[PDB]
């Protein structure tokens, strides 16, 4: 039995330069601390973040307004509550303290979900403590799951990139490769990282050094032109490391980017300059490209295949292919109840994208989860394009027993230390744990 | 007091990928974690690191036998010691379980630089712990500094690569910003951040997205020719920021990468195509060309202004430039203390960079930090182009009280890590520290 003593909050610096937040909970246990990645200042679906809008300071990006509502408005309601009722203090903030709610739950506007989510790691880290557990261990108790044969899961690194993340004329956002051959975690560590390593050196005699600088996750972005030739480097690369047959492909579509709203069609020559009526698609021939490049690549997991409002194509691809291969839904589910209710109720996709600060509470990403898992659904921990020195969801994918997590290429720290964080709970657990492998979207 | 229970390590990953040591030293007042970054396996000067050079793993880089060392040879050794006794042990592993040594003093092969580094920064943070102090007021005592009026560093970005870090026609390694005009370390920080991103859209649009993406220290590598675009744009990056006269530059030839030694000259042109550009220059012209953009830009330091070995340059550079620019000795000194009497001799620098699993040991480089300050030169601690998400440097610079450090630009977290623990520390110290501003090269004296 410990209660919060003080709660302090502090502005630091992301993967990108930008301000977020950190926050350090005190019990008579000693000081928690908890970094949130970016999300979003603005948005209609999604948790919407607190940034102060002061030109005058790093381009009205601070979160000293933040920093200001956790000391004048959440320190006074928290201070002598219990830290292990992770429900009671989110619910508090959410519903209570802030109350501010759109039509598809609450938005946490007024408090900003970074100031909130802050608050919910930092009191979800101290309660570890106090039940004297791991943080895996103690997820695991919130979610309802056992603490013993947990499973690692399997890393899905960022490799090429492509929409708007990159001046090339490939129209898909991201492409990763996922070492589901690997016996253990540390050995796909090393799978990725090797394979990487090997993409690199072909960036780099091929289209020159100055193509081997990477991205915000830490993947490159070389001058190629389609999806064929994106898919042909990953199968080189990972044949050529000696892991053909153990290392999958994967890919993010993003498909909201290339979407032509009126007519209902999506353009994968977006980017091109001179342009090609054959390649305007609408979302049923959309499908049947990918469905073409899924019987001629191993690819196992697709990531925004369509628009974020289009559940009829999502729903007709998933049909089709959705037994042996899986759907991925993130911008169109924003890691929100209601979204994923409408999802499973049409079909839509059949696994869920868990990005915790898109939501703004622990106890809420939990309940998402659960709500994916008991309906059939698998469920893929993600990373940020701004995330920080925190790795939290490590730990996260470990205790709701995900067996599936993307945090990045195997470069840049803000990533690496999310898969450190794996291999040293897996070095803990020992014997008390299995890989998830084959099995990744649905865990023995 | 208290006593060491155990020491473990493990395998981890560095900032670029590749494989590094992580250790774990135990107390009875907890855990202590240290990782070590990225160093060089071979060289005749600096400590060596152990790589498994296996050729079926990690590409050779892998530190399993490093890991193994601890087990067997370290922590047997140091069971039941005191971790404060801090020379006691980093000397117990250099000098006895170790013994390894060059014409240059203890190289640390043996058990690798790696290794003992890992460890001799745990039990550091398990000696902070045991006197119950913060880890920078611990590294104070230890540098025989004291702990009341602390001095914040100046941080240096990295904003502009060239050499042998991109494919452009800059010839020099690195440009980077100085916000010496900052009142505090947290908006030396904002200025930094803020000066980073106003760089990087001019970038944007004058070369493209691309030319935006970034390389292991979170800098770029636009398609520049020379040097004097590259300053210009800074200079206009400045500007746009509102910073200007409050941010310096300072940059890093590593003139090692462009010398020639059949010929005695330094080549600018070394990336060039057709090698008719210009004639390669000598010591002599070298130095005129860099004493020329001193007065152009606002450049307040220089780092490896010629080669690793041509002390007869540095010396005359040093010489008549003096007191009004910084000149930084890395690849002529490798942080080894026979190397910075050698450069203390001949006067070939004013600034020693710092870093610390260069020597091997916190004690170490305690020493080096001591030896260069109490000699008139200025202290950089520095970071590596393989970083980890370990924050030691942050506090080492607090608690030597150097007032200057380089650890990447705002971008990337093994970077950032460091310059948010930077912002804590001075949190905490709160109306009880100074930022070093224009005095970085050798702070003010507290009365």
């Amino acid at each position: 039995m410990v209660v919060i003593k003080d709660i302090v909050a502090r502005e630091i610096l992301d993967s990108r330069g930008n301000p977020t937040i950190e926050v350090d909970v005190s019990t008579e246990g000693g000081v928690f601390r908890a970094a949130v990645p970016s999300g979003a200042s603005t948005g209609i679906y999604e948790a919407l973040e607190l940034r102060d809008k002061d030109p005058k300071r790093y381009l009205g990006k601070g979160v000293l307004n933040a920093v200001e509502i956790v000391r004048q408005e959440i320190k006074p309601a928290l201070l002598g509550k219990d830290p292990c009722d992770q429900k009671g203090i989110d619910m508090l903030m959410v519903e209570q303290l802030d109350g501010t709610k759109n039509e598809w739950g609450y938005s946490k506007s007024k408090l900003g979900a970074n100031a909130i989510l802050g608050v919910s790691i930092a009191c979800c880290r101290a309660g570890a403590a106090s039940k004297g557990l791991p943080l895996y261990k103690y997820i695991a108790t919130l979610a309802g799951k056992t603490i013993d044969k947990m499973v690692m899961p399997v890393p899905f690194f960022n490799v090429i990139n492509g929409g708007e993340h990159a001046g090339n004329g490939l129209a898909l956002q991201e492409f990763l490769i996922a070492p589901v051959g690997a016996p253990n975690i540390r050995e796909a560590i090393r799978y990725g990282s090797e394979t990487y390593h090997h993409l690199k050196n072909v960036i780099k005699n091929k289209y020159g050094l100055d193509a081997t600088n990477v991205g915000d996750e830490g993947g490159f972005a070389p001058n190629v032109a389609t999806a064929e030739e994106a898919l042909n480097l990953l199968v080189e690369a990972i044949k050529a490391a000696g892991y053909e047959g153990k290392i999958k492909i994967a890919f993010d579509a993003a498909a909201s980017e290339f979407y032509k709203q009126d007519e209902k069609k999506y353009d994968l020559d977006y980017k091109c300059k001179t342009k090609n009526a054959s390649k305007h698609l609408t979302g049923e021939k959309l499908k049947e490209v990918y469905e073409g490049w899924l019987k001629k690549y191993p690819i196992i997991s697709v990531e925004d295949p369509f628009d974020q409002d289009d559940f009829a194509s999502f729903s007709a691809f998933t049909k089709d292919v959705g037994e042996k291969t899986q759907v991925i839904g993130d911008d169109i589910l924003v890691t929100n109840i209601l979204r994923i209710e409408k999802a499973l109720k049409d079909k839509a996709c059949n696994c869920l994208l868990l990005k915790v600060n898109q939501i703004g509470s622990v106890t809420e990403a939990i309940e998402a989860c659960l709500l994916a898992q008991k309906s059939g659904w698998g469920v893929q921990v993600s990373h940020r394009s701004g995330e920080t020195e925190d790795s939290f969801i490590a730990d996260l994918v470990v205790g709701l027993r995900c067996g599936q997590i993307k945090s990045g290429s195997p470069c840049r720290s803000e990533r690496l230390c999310k898969y450190n964080q794996l291999m040293r709970i897996e070095e803990s657990l020992g014997a008390d744990c299995v890989y998830a492998g084959e099995s990744f979207r649905h865990p023995k």
